[PDB]
């Protein structure tokens, strides 16, 4: 009647990772950090229906702002409906009206993180198979297995290790530099086949993508995604940076013991033919008709003369190794650092996960 729990197959670093990215405490923290009222909206009550209602409430708001003053509901009443469907906590004061584009997108981005938290919870549901088997995996093996994604810890003499480390150091912040703890090689399967469909596409680069810890299990499961309400300064696709310090800005870590722990991806991005912009355009949904990517060009760029290459599944993939240098032609760009954009999920492939302190 009592099921055997099998020993854990996972090395220490991977156990800690898998513990971190499925941690209930980490999830709640992320909710409290987004002003969500965890008491009225607990992890196990979190639902796809509810997130869906939240987005519609947001949609109603966007029509309100981006529309004119017809006879519709005020922003106050429409905000209030949103806050009924997605309960927020602001020390038991009335939450603020969502009454600017900035605020609207901030709330979309929140609901996108929460969706990925619900994804993790959904993923952890116990199947009926699992009730019937008389031995179970170690809980960390089960959780790793749920990702359907391969993770291989790199040690310091792996062929790519020094390349990645140099990428990190040279393009990370000079003073407040992220401390490298571990690198995992990442192979989500079936990501492989969408990516094979861009194989005659050249101009591949390994690019940073920072995220909060709460979406890391979602990304390892499903890839980086372009969701319906996602957006930003270069519109509706997947954001990457050649400067670690840029992507580090979007990492949301958690205090663990004496450390603040955070996670960072490197994606192989098939940029093909690049279209360079120098002003924000949040409406972009694809590159211009000849092009495969949009690069919002920064004041600086890792010194291309120091670029190296890495052979990934037989393809040349460029890895910058130089410190940022000025790019005279983009000195008046609205972008201090470059933002690399692709507008279809198939154009990127997860290659590495980094733990940094
Ligand atoms: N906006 C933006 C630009 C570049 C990288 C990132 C990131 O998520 O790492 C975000």
């Amino acid at each position: 009647s009592m099921k055997r729990v099998q020993p854990c197959s996972l090395d220490p670093a991977t156990q800690k990772l898998i513990t971190n990215i499925f941690s209930k405490e980490m999830f709640k923290n992320t909710m409290a950090l987004m002003d969500l009222d965890v008491k009225k909206m607990p992890l196990g009550k979190l639902s796809k229906q509810q997130i869906a209602r939240g987005f519609e409430a947001l949609e109603a708001l966007e029509e309100a702002l981006k529309g004119p003053t017809d006879g519709g509901q005020s922003l106050e009443e429409l905000s209030s409906h949103f806050y009924t469907v997605i309960p927020h906590n602001f020390g038991h004061s009335q939450p603020p009206p969502i009454n600017s584009p900035e605020l609207l997108q901030a709330k979309k981005d929140m609901l996108l993180v929460l969706a990925d938290i619900e994804l993790a919870q959904a993923l952890q549901a116990v199947s009926e198979q699992e009730k019937t088997v008389e031995e179970v995996p170690h809980p960390l093996d089960r959780d790793y297995q749920l990702l359907k994604c391969q993770l291989q810890l790199l040690d310091s003499g792996a062929p790519e290790y020094k390349v990645i480390q140099t990428y990190l150091e040279q393009t990370g912040s000079n003073h407040r530099c992220p401390t490298l703890q571990h690198i995992w090689k990442v192979n989500q399967e079936g990501e492989e086949d969408r990516f094979q469909a861009h194989s005659k596409l050249g101009n591949r680069k390994l690019l940073w993508h920072g995220t909060n810890m709460a979406v890391v299990a979602a990304i390892l499961t499903s890839g980086l995604r372009i969701m319906p309400h996602s957006g930003g300064r270069v519109g509706k696709g997947i954001y990457f940076a050649s400067e670690n310090s840029k992507s580090a800005g979007y990492v949301i870590g958690m205090k663990c013991g004496a450390h603040h722990v955070g996670y960072m991806f490197l994606g192989e991005v098939a940029l093909g033919r690049e279209h360079h912009i120098n002003t924000d355009n949040p409406s972009l949904k694809s590159p211009p008709p000849g092009f495969d990517s949009v690069i919002a060009r920064g004041h600086t760029e890792p010194d291309p003369t120091q670029d190296t290459e890495l052979e990934l599944d037989g393809q040349q993939v460029v890895v910058p190794q130089g410190q940022p240098v000025p790019c005279p032609e983009f000195s008046s760009s609205t972008f201090s650092q470059s933002e690399y954009l692709i507008y279809q999920e198939s154009q990127c492939r997860l290659r590495y996960l980094l733990e940094v302190h």
